[PDB]
């Protein structure tokens, strides 16, 4: 579990949002595992506005953060997960590491603030879900 807390928005992954997230949703994409709502109180962490690519993550079933490499936001196939069939996942960004179903949600985080959070895993990868291109975290 996880979620980034930006201005008024909470992101978390779609496959984990919660009633209160759709009820106060201002976006969502299915094919990224992304969903955004919004927050009465104002959130703290800042949304890396950058290309990097190495960073660290938390991975909760280890109790540790990672430093990683990881690749570019791209189109990946991803096999099959307890909450996702076998499907391409866009904007998804991979690492060598670990990552299990409860790791979603946790932080990556470059010298520039929060790059996304993780999304996928298996076969000794981590995927992680960009946030870096939702340039409209950071206003309105
Ligand atoms: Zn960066």
């Amino acid at each position: 579990s996880g979620a980034i807390y930006v201005g008024n928005y909470r992101v978390v992954n779609r496959h984990l949002a919660t009633h209160n997230d759709w009820a106060n949703l201002v976006w969502e994409d299915s094919s990224r595992d992304l969903l955004v709502s919004s927050t009465t109180a104002q959130g703290c962490d800042t949304i890396a506005r950058c290309d990097c690519q190495t960073g660290v993550y938390y991975c909760s079933s280890r109790r540790k953060h990672y430093p990683v490499s990881f690749s570019k936001p791209s189109l990946i196939f991803v096999e099959a997960s307890e909450y996702y069939p076998a499907r391409y996942q866009s904007h998804l960004m991979l690492a060598v590491g670990h990552s299990e179903p409860g790791d979603c949600g946790g932080i990556l985080r470059c010298q520039h603030g929060v790059v996304g959070i993780v999304s996928t895993g298996g076969n000794g990868l981590v995927g992680f879900a960009d946030v870096r291109d939702l340039l409209w975290l950071d206003e309105e």
